[PDB]
DNA sequence: TTTTTTT
């Protein structure tokens, strides 16, 4: 009954559910009361040596020799035939030692943290001292914070939509819309980025604007793949616009961003689909632009104005008469250090929870603020106001004739003479005449050889008169 | 570091390359006129975790066809984290540490103007001529000249042989403790590039429209 | 499939896209301007092996520069 | 009841934290007063030859095989589980035989 | 308007 002794320390290994193979074919394993996974590194070896206490007295001396932990390790990759899913609870913060319940705030450590198979982790430990509401940090923290963004009755709105978007990245959801990080030089962007890069450890990432520009599916692309399974993604510095040689944002891109998959192949590994679970934060001082507009394309975008500027006290007056700041201070040229230093990491985690139960807890989800992007302003402009025709306008159709919409070829047709004298009239002609032009050559058709016409009714005419 | 032919740039490099070993890197211009997160790229990757880059010889723009300095290029230059590729190879993050010091003989040129670059930039002047026995009346009629010296043939040699390593480093080290013991921090000077102060004259007599004015 | 917003179509499409599973699959239009014969394509041997392929919000033809579907 | 010869020396060489792992995913020894690292090259068998001298007699000659080196080698590798940050004090200057603090002047070896 | 990089 006694046959391979390897055998037999290889399927007691496997009865304690220690390794699990991912369904796309990664092999995780359960090192000091955390899930870690690593193709570059021999983890099931590593497992096999820390756990061979757990083993009887006569399986010790076998497993000190790595020749026979190769083998015990072939034998466990041999047997497990079934894949498992992972990263299944959206309301779960993972820790170095433990994972943290948002909804009650307790925290669990050990077999309590193994159930939930989260395979990341913030990278540091979780200290309940230091996880505290009254501290002097936690006072200099909101200070500086209310620095930032004042709240008043005008910034009520903003601030409220800051730290929405803000606390948005402890939750491991799929998000539906990014947001941009609008503002003027020396607003606090970059201490913003800072404080959260060091609040969530390694659940941060930040990539370049490759993603934002070329294709996804050509070659190798680490970029993406280091995105996988990540909480928050940063990007920063877009070039203007204005100046020829910049290259737009394609909305395919980002319409492929807001998915719960996302395709991209590592080096020397065939790893294609990767997990969304991420907020993306783009900061830049130009407003972007884009090639297409649809309604599609600004149902996923949100922006964050940034208005209080710190300058130097020699700079003081200069930037007081500067419109684009409402809020002149001075220069901290401390804060870095202590930043850096991690001065603050537990309060803003704090804040972060606090936030976190004030608006998320009854439901995720994410609305776009498609006002403010100049080039979707006349779009929405002409969709709120300028509405097509239908054929409900048939009881119309005299007063439509009587305007100029002809019945010809059983539709409506305004003569593009009469419509471009009622844009002007209402959309002004020198802010945006090229795209006035733009829309008159787009939807541009023809009724006959003098009745060229757009079967476009405008909102006081589609009005029975 | 802006200067005219033979004011002793090079031999400032030199020097502090003798000082400083490995910790000094050169780099070509490519970090300055392309993406930097587009394919292989060893230029940044080779940057990672060094004290001091040196891009040298910059071309002068007057040139049809010379592209221009980028400013997303100079903004993502200065954040703590530059994102950059090594050939075979996945890591993207890079460390930053080094100061940055581009040789030019003539004035730079950007494509866009902003406060946000303008607080990154400095400039530093050499106005001394070091020529030859012969050159030495045409030099003085030169306004870029403020003085003219003779020439040392024999003094590049002595630096190739690090004469001079631990004198500099030596100077380096009571320069760094008359300076940064407090706190280190460098302070742009825009008032000399020209571009920048058109800009800082265009704005400093205009008042931005307010209710006081009513 | 041809005709007025909100009439059911994004219905129909998760309706089948639930019957079949994942037989269902989703694609750009981009492939029915570009040329397939160049550079590395996924996407071809995505709907391998398939049993419905999905093509949806196509670009507006009246949109000036759009490239034609090629016949 | 000692087990392994060649895992003891593995455990005696770990205490003296001679060797690290960064989380960049490269190790990193101590030799000669300085830290070094290179993804090309063996370091940790170099620095198991190097450091048998202050080993007890009677490893020294298991550790003259190049076979004992690379089994210690591999025990080594999976006894380290944790990661460490590397260069956090910006003002001390690293030569090729010690570190000079640019505070005092003074010169650690 | 591809070549090298990557396997
Ligand atoms: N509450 C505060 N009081 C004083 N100084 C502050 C405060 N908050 C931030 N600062 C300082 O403001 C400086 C500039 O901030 P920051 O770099 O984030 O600005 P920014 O607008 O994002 O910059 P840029 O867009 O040019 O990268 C920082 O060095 C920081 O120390
Ligand atoms: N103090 C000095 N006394 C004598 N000769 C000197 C002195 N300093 C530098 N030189 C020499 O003068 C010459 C000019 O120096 P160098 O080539 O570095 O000038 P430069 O302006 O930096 O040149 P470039 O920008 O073309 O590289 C060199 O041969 C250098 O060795
Ligand atoms: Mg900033
Ligand atoms: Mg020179």
């Amino acid at each position: 009954l006694d046959g391979n002794k390897l055998f037999n320390i290889a399927q007691r290994i496997l009865d304690t559910n220690s390794v699990l193979l991912t369904e796309r074919g990664d092999h995780i394993v359960w090192i000091n009361n955390s899930w870690k996974f690593n193709s570059e590194e021999p983890l099931i070896t590593k497992l096999i040596l820390s756990i061979r206490h757990q083993l009887p007295k006569e399986y010790s001396s076998e497993l000190l020799c790595p020749r026979k932990r190769k083998t015990v390790e072939a034998n466990i990759r041999d047997m497990l035939v079934d894949s498992v899913e992972t990263d299944t609870y959206p309301d779960k913060l993972p820790f170095k030692n433990g994972v943290l319940d948002l909804v009650d705030g307790m925290f669990y450590s050990g077999d309590d943290a193994k159930k939930y198979t989260c395979t990341v982790s913030t990278g540091f430990k979780f200290d309940d001292t230091k996880f505290v509401e009254d501290s002097p940090e936690m006072e200099e923290l909101m200070n500086i914070i209310n620095d930032i963004q004042p709240l008043t009755d005008e910034n009520k709105k903003n601030r409220e939509l800051y730290e929405k978007t803000l606390s948005s990245c402890l939750c491991g959801a799929t998000k539906g819309c990014l947001t941009f990080f609008f503002g003027e030089t020396a607003t606090g962007k970059s201490t913003t980025k800072r404080l959260l890069k060091s609040a969530i450890g390694d659940l941060f990432v930040e990539t370049g604007q490759t993603i934002l520009t070329d294709v996804l599916d050509k070659g190798p692309n680490p970029f993406i793949a280091n995105m996988h399974l990540k909480r928050s993604v940063f990007c920063s510095e877009l070039p203007d616009f204005a100046c020829s040689g910049s290259k737009k944002i394609r909305s395919d891109n980002i319409k492929k961003l807001t998915e719960p998959c996302v395709i991209g192949r590592p080096c020397f590994s065939n790893k294609i689909n990767n997990r969304n679970h991420a907020t993306i934060i783009i900061d830049t001082n130009y407003k972007p632009v884009f090639d297409r507009i649809d309604n599609a394309l600004m149902r996923r975008i949100a922006v964050v104005r940034f208005r209080t500027h710190f300058s130097q006290p020699s700079g003081r007056e200069a930037a007081e008469n500067n419109d684009a700041y409402d809020k002149v201070k001075l220069l901290d040229e401390g804060l870095d250090g202590k930043i850096q230093n991690n001065r603050y990491r537990f309060a803003f985690l704090y804040l972060l929870v606090k936030w976190y139960k004030k608006y998320h807890i009854p439901i995720m989800k994410l609305y776009p603020t498609p006002e403010e992007i100049p080039d979707f302003a006349f779009y929405l402009k002409i969709g709120t106001l300028l509405v097509s025709s239908s054929v409900k306008h048939i009881p119309l159709m005299t007063d439509l004739s009587k305007k100029g919409y002809i019945l010809y070829d059983n539709v409506v047709t305004l003569p593009l003479t009469t419509f471009q004298q009622k844009i002007s009239k209402y959309f002004n002609s020198r802010l945006f005449g090229h795209d006035i032009e733009s829309f008159i050559n787009r939807h541009k058709k023809f009724a006959n050889v003098s009745d060229e016409y757009l079967q476009y009714i405008f909102i006081e005419d589609i009005s029975s008169p």
